[PDB]
C-alpha cells in the first residue's frame, strides 16, 4: 500500500520550492552511467536524497539549466531490484509534478535484444513492455488520486511522438554516422541477468532492449499529465543463443532547445 | 497471507442465512456496466456490502429469483489494482460455496483483442490466462484448507462445456445477426491500459479479450467445486498498431433455464 | 523484505557443524515422489527442519554418504504457493554455501511441455525461465549481500556445461533404453494446474517442462558461487489442446561419482 499521502508530495515539493530559486519545467532521471550529464548544467544546486523530506533514501537531485532549459535531474534512481515497492521508486515523479514541471526525460542502460543494435547505441523508446505491471506490481495500484490523474489511464500513447520527432531531426544535426536506434523496452524485475531462454522469449515479445527501470517512472509522469521521452543506452549485445554515455549526455542536452516552452 | 479463517467464512454465510429467507443456487458476480441484471430480480433483496460481517468494502449483494432460478448476484466486484490482495477479491466467492450455491456465473468488460470482434460483442469465455498467477498472485497462495478443495486444482476444465453449449444454443433462439463470440480472456493487474506492444504481445499469447478480474474468482470457484461459464462485454476494439450491455443481461437471464438443477 | 541477516545463516551452519561430523560437498534438493534418493546415503544422520534453528517450517535434512561423496539432501523443499517468500523458500541454499558445499543438485516433478516427452523420462535442466522473476518475485530482490555473491549475477550459464556433459555420459552407461532428455524449465507461483491456452503458451515461450519450484534454489545458489544441474522427472504429458522415480534416485546416485573434488 502506498506510504505516502497527497500531502507528503506536497510537503516534499514545498520544501524544494522554498530551498532553491530554481523553478523547472523539465526533469531528468538518470539511471547508471549518465552522472556526466548533471556537470552541463549552469546555475546549479545539489540536493542529496537523504536531506530531502520524505525522499526515498540511496544519490542526489541536482536543479540548474541545460541548454537554456531550467530542469531537474536525477542523479541516481531506485529499482524494485532493491526492494523498493513501485511507490517509493516513482515518488520523485508526482514531486516533480507538484513542482510545475511538464517534461519527463528518462534515461537507461539496457541490453539489446534487437540483433541489428550495437554497444554504444542510443535507443530512442517507442513503446514499453512492463512485466511486472501484468501481475500487479503497478505504481498505480491502489485507491486513485484525481488530484493526480485517472482511474484507468492510457499508455498507449506514453513517449511523445513530437519529441521522438525532434530527436530524430536532431540526431541528424548532430551528423552522426550510426542512425538513431528506436524500439521497444522491455522492463523486468532483476537483479540478474536473462538466461538464453528468457532472453529469446523477451525477443519474440517484441522488445528490443531490456533493462530493470523506467517504466514505473513513465506510467506514473503519463498518469499525472507529464510529456514524457526517454532513451536507453545499449551497454552490451544480449547473447541469444548457447555456446556512449557521453553523446547520450550531449543528445539530451540539445533537446532540451526542442521541447516545447 | 490470507486473512480470512475458514470460521469468518462461515460468521458471513450464517449471517446472510438468517437475514433472508432466499436460499440461491446460482451466484452472478458483474462487473461494471451491468447493473441493470439485478433490476430483473423478483422477490429481491439488497445488502450492501459494508453491512455484510467480513465482506470487502467498496457496491452491494442482491438476493431474488431471476428467471426462475433462486441467485444471489455481486453488484460491483473488486480488483486487484485497487489494492486488494486476491483472497479479499474472492472472499465472495467462498462465501457463496458455504451458501449452497452450485454454480458461478462471472461476466465482465473486455478489450478485444481478436481482430474478428467487435464493439458490443458478447463472448463465451472458454479458457483464460492467468498472467498475475504466472508469478505467484493467486488466490490459492499460502496453505490449503481442504473443507474447500484439493492442493493442486485443474484449471484446464474451468469453464463448463455443458453450459457453454447451453449458451450458444440459447443464443441461437434468440434470433441474433451477431453470433456469439468464443474466446480466451488474459487477466492483467491494471489499472492502466496496455500499449501497443503489450497489446500485440498478448494476441500472440492467444488471447481474445483483455481484462482486469474474473479469473481469480473463476479459480477460488473451481477450487471449491463451482460449476463456472461466463461472459466478456467487448466494450471497445484494441488498437495493435501504431498511428450491448442490455443484451447480455438478457442472455444471462435467460440462461438460468439452462443449468442444471 | 528478506527476514534473515547474514548471521542468522552462520548460527544456522554452525549449528549444524557442531551437530554432525558430515562436512558435506555437495547438496541435494528433492521435490516430491525422490524420497527413496535419501535411503541410499550411508552414515547417514537426518534432522527435521523444526530442530534446526532458523529452518522454514515444514521434511529433513539429511546428511550422509552417497556413493562415496559427502553430502547433504533437502527431502522436502519449499515453494511459493504454500506462502513462503523466495528469501525462506532459497534459505537452505545459503545455508549449504556456509557449511562447505560447492555443488548444489536440484531436482523437481514437472510436467511435459514437449510433445517428444513421455511419462517418467528425466530431463536434464538445460536451461530456465523464471516467470515470477519477470515481475520481481526474485530471491535475489533487496540489498545485496557481498559476502554471497555479486548485485547482478549471471544467470545464462546457470546449469553447469561440465556436470551436464557427464550427465549425459553417465546415462549412456547406464545402457538405458530411452534417451537422457534435456531442455528449458519454466517456473510459475501455482498451485493450479495450468489450462490448455496457458499450456500452450508455455511452450510457445521454448519451455519443455513446467513447475513450481527450482529457479529460486538455482538462482541463490549461483549469486553464491555454487555449481548446479538439476534434473525435472517428467511425471505426466500435459494436454496442449481442448477436447521412474527410482531411476532417478540411481542416476543422481551415480553422478556424484562425476561431480570435480
Ligand atoms: N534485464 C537486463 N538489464 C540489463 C542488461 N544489460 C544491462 N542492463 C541494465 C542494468 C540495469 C540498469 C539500471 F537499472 F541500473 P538503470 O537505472 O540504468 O536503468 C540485460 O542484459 N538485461
Ligand atoms: N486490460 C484491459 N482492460 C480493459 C480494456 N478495455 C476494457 N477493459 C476492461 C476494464 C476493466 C473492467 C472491470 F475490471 F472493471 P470489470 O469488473 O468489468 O471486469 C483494455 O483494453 N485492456
Ligand atoms: N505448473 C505445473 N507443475 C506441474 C505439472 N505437473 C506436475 N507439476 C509439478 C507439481 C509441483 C512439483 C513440486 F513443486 F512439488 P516439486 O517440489 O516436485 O518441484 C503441470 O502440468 N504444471
Ligand atoms: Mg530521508
Ligand atoms: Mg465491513
Ligand atoms: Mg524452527
Ligand atoms: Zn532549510
Ligand atoms: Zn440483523
Ligand atoms: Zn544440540
Amino acid at each position: 500500500q502506498n506510504g505516502y499521502t497527497y500531502e507528503d508530495y506536497q510537503d516534499t515539493a514545498k520544501w524544494l520550492l522554498s530551498h532553491t530559486e530554481q523553478r523547472p519545467q523539465v526533469a531528468v532521471i538518470c539511471g547508471s552511467g549518465l552522472g556526466g550529464l548533471v556537470n552541463k548544467l549552469t546555475q546549479a544546486q545539489t540536493f542529496d536524497y537523504s536531506e530531502i523530506p520524505n525522499f526515498p533514501e540511496s544519490g542526489r537531485l541536482v536543479f540548474g539549466i541545460l541548454n537554456g532549459r531550467a530542469c531537474v535531474m536525477m542523479q541516481g534512481r531506485f529499482h524494485m531490484y532493491e526492494g523498493y515497492p513501485f511507490w517509493k521508486v516513482t515518488f520523485p515523479v508526482r514531486v516533480f509534478r507538484l513542482l510545475g514541471v511538464e517534461t519527463l526525460v528518462v534515461t537507461n542502460a539496457a541490453g539489446g535484444l534487437n540483433p541489428n543494435f550495437e554497444v554504444g547505441d542510443i535507443m530512442l523508446i517507442r513503446d514499453h513492455i512492463n512485466l511486472p505491471g501484468f501481475s500487479g506490481e503497478n505504481p498505480l495500484r491502489g485507491p486513485n488520486e484525481e488530484r493526480f490523474g485517472v482511474r484507468f489511464p492510457a499508455m498507449s500513447d506514453a513517449y511523445d511522438r513530437d519529441m521522438r520527432q525532434k530527436a530524430h531531426s536532431t540526431w541528424k544535426q548532430m551528423g552522426e554516422q550510426r542512425e538513431l536506434q528506436e524500439g521497444t523496452y522491455v522492463m523486468l524485475g532483476g537483479p540478474n541477468f536473462e538466461t538464453v531462454a528468457e532472453c529469446r522469449l523477451l525477443r519474440n515479445l517484441g522488445a528490443d532492449a531490456v533493462g530493470m527501470s523506467t517504466v514505473p517512472e513513465v506510467i506514473v509522469a503519463r498518469h499525472c499529465g507529464l510529456r514524457v521521452f526517454g532513451f536507453s543506452l545499449i551497454t552490451n549485445k544480449v547473447i541469444m543463443d548457447y555456446e556512449a554515455a557521453q553523446k547520450l549526455e550531449q543528445f539530451v542536452s540539445l533537446l532540451m532547445a526542442s521541447i516545447p516552452v
